């Protein structure tokens, strides 16, 4: 066998002109092609106008239309993603403009705002700029966007070692079963910085023990024509008792309901895999701190 | 750090009671400590009358006065705003008798005609009805009244999506690089209309290339007491060759002179945050499309 690693991992230097080049052409083909027999001088067009912006600024940039088809066709080829089905119902926020922690907190409240809809969850991607040097990498130190404190275990298991990071970092736990994190956010490739959640935006189903509405990957780095995105956090909706506090609470989950729904919107929207989502290396462990 | 969410999102319900109450009586506070020691029997009437109005109906209505007052010091309390010095300087404009989006267009011409003032720039503020259920919104779909087309990149890039939105709406583009978009205007949580700004309501610099003179906002939400104004649209003016343009036509800028005569203005006018403009989740990622 030759299966392929699922994990892409830091630089310290940019992408080798020879080696994003090709990347970006069959890229900038994949997406004209999406186009069938159209855009033929267009497709040449960019060709010719992404060459020559590597090869003068050593990277390219896509636009947003691009970024767009990305996001969708790396859902899309997300093997184990039962979403993916209806990989066209996705909202896509372009933070490729974000500079510092503080704008990295905005756009997170952003989304899950807009993705908790007040329990009728909608589908979200919000891609924060891709990696330059591999020296200014933004990420998120979160799994998950929403995920309890772990702490004889108190709260969430699995999340103990990041939990006691967090304290490591200035926050101050409560020592409850269900204290949300906060969120740690790299912007710049700095030291990260620790931001509550404002508790109004987590939106919870009481178990009828509670749980939190949200599902979103935190930690995830999309890849795109040789370029990669380190932060680019997504949600989706959940896959007993939590079978109907969800549906009495009016949060969505994937019962056949949802599914027939969100197939048949997909469907209107007629009317080595790349692009792809990488597992990344916990920043923890690779992080360099400054002070 | 905790920091707050800068955006406030859609509702489906009312505000409940039991939370609009409290953020009622603390606007009226500070609406009646601005008046010193002056006003205690003003002031309780006025908490009893909210309070009667919010039991029997389920909302309340601002003063005139009040409202002026929510617009001044949510001006006040904008951090990013060098403009804020000057606070006292806003002429409000009342729309919240407001039903249609012809109506709409008429208070947004006026606002136009009145802050342009042939280039003597006035800022202004025209609030139209607050949010009821949240079904009902009013909302410009512009991010500002003022803005040039984009569509190789021809006109403002920053409004590719947003022109393209347009084109989707029945507004028919010519190609420059300088056509004005359209005012796009969502009344009573109706789906939005098209309206072109006429022509002789724009004044534009000639750079000695152009640009239009009046920078006004028209996507922030202002909060005050508890209640919501999704539309609200404000305008300053602006903060090279532009320099030098903008003098020589007379369009006012903020040189040292304009800061020094607009704070001498304020001066005289003596002879989390709230109120607070928030920013909104762009209306064509949450509308419901009802035809
Ligand atoms: C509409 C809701 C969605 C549902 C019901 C769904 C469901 C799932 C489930 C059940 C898993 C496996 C979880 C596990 O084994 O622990 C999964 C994995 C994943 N999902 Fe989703 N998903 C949804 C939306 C999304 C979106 C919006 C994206 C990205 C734009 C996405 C990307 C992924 C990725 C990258 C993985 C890992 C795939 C793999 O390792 O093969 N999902 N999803
Ligand atoms: C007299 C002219 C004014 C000037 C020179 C001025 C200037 C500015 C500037 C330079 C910014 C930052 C723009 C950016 O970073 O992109 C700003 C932001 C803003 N301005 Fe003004 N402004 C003026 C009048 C007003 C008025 C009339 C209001 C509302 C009544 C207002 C409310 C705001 C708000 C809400 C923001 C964002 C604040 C933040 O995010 O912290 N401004 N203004
Ligand atoms: C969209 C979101 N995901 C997630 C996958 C895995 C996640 O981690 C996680 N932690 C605790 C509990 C669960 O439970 C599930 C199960 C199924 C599912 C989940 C979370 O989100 C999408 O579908 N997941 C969170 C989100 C996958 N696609
Ligand atoms: C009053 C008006 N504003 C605006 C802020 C931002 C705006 O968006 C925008 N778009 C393109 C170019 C600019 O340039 C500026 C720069 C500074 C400034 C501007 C616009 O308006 C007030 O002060 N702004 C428009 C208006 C802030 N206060």
């Amino acid at each position: 066998m030759n299966p392929k690693s699922l994990t892409r991992g830091p630089r310290d230097k940019p992408t080798p002109l020879e080696e994003l080049l090709p990347h970006a052409i069959e890229f900038i083909n994949q997406y004209y092609g999406s186009f069938k027999e159209a855009k033929i001088e267009e497709h040449l067009a960019r060709l010719e106008a992404v060459t020559k912006e590597i090869e003068t600024t050593g990277t390219y940039q896509l636009t947003l239309d691009e970024l767009i088809f990305a996001t969708k066709m790396a859902w899309r080829n997300a093997p184990r993603c039962i979403g993916r089905i209806q990989w066209s119902n996705l909202q896509v926020f372009d933070a490729r403009n974000c500079s510092t922690a503080q704008e990295m907190f905005q756009h997170i409240c952003r989304h899950i705002l807009y993705a908790t809809n007040n329990g009728n969850i909608r589908s979200a991607i919000t891609v924060f700029p891709q990696r330059s040097d591999g020296k200014h990498d933004f990420r998120l130190w979160n799994s998950q966007l929403i995920r309890y404190a772990g702490y004889t275990i108190r709260g969430d298991a699995a999340t103990l070692e990041f939990t006691q990071l967090c304290i490591d970092l200035g926050w101050k736990p409560r020592y409850g079963r269900f204290d949300v994190l906060p969120l740690v956010l790299q912007a710049d490739g700095q030291d990260p910085e620790v931001f509550e959640i404002p508790p109004d935006l987590v939106l919870e189903v009481t178990m009828e023990l509670k749980w939190y509405a949200l599902p979103a990957v935190a930690n995830m780095l999309l890849e795109v024509g040789g370029l990669e995105f380190p932060a680019c956090p997504f949600n989706g909706w959940y896959m007993v008792a939590v079978l109907h506090s969800f549906q009495k609470q009016n949060v969505t989950i994937m019962d056949h309901h949802t599914a027939s729904e969100s197939f048949m919107k997909h469907m209107q929207n007629e009317y080595v895999l790349s692009p792809f989502y990488y597992y990344q290396i916990e920043p923890w462990k690779t992080h360099i701190w400054q002070n």
